[PDB]
């Protein structure tokens, strides 16, 4: 299945500069624990 596909496994934009926004929604993350905040 096509030969280009690749994952854009990273941090917080150290390195991989100009990213791509990996993420889904995004409210409110601390500790290294992502949490909702909207619902």
């Amino acid at each position: 299945g096509e030969d280009i596909g690749h994952i854009k496994y990273c941090g917080i934009v150290d390195d991989c500069y100009k990213s791509k926004k990996p993420l889904f929604k995004i409210w409110k993350c601390v500790e290294n624990v992502c949490v909702l905040w909207y619902k």
